[PDB]
């Protein structure tokens, strides 16, 4: 995976530096498709800053087989105490299929985020959210 000292390096900058490599460490120790990313997140304000996100894919039961599906998980330099900005990755082979959870730009909305709250609430928690929702509903389409 990625160590901790080098996630404890590349978050430098956010304000609760312990707590959130905890949970990353916790979360791609588990999901190991899940990579540890520094990249510049463009702001509603037009700003920009560098965060870590967590790309990759998790591995979700529908209908009789396991799908890798795609996802990207922003960490704002607050976390952990504001929730993830959540989006559906799809590849140049993909599609987004939007509905209540999922819009036409690939961002996730779900009450666990809107209701996120330290230390009920966590990455490990979120993603077993995801898994379940896109069990009922994949958000991500690749074949007719």
């Amino acid at each position: 995976a990625v160590s901790e000292s080098q996630l404890k390096k590349m978050v430098s900058k956010y304000k609760y530096r312990d707590l959130t490599v905890r949970e990353t460490v916790n979360v791609i120790t588990l999901y190991k498709d899940l990579k540890p990313v520094l990249d510049s997140y463009v702001f509603n304000d037009g700003s920009s800053r560098e965060l870590m996100n967590l790309t990759g894919t998790i591995p979700v039961p529908y209908r009789g087989n396991t799908y890798n599906i795609p996802i990207c998980l922003w960490l704002l330099d607050t976390y952990p105490y504001n929730p993830p900005i959540c989006f559906v990755k799809p590849t140049s082979s993909m599609t987004i299929k939007t509905g209540k959870h999922v819009d036409a730009n690939g961002k996730i909305y779900l009450p666990y985020l809107h209701e996120w709250k330290h230390p009920q609430s966590d990455l490990l928690g979120l993603i077993q959210v995801m898994i379940v929702v896109f069990g009922d509903e994949p958000p991500v389409f690749s074949r007719p």
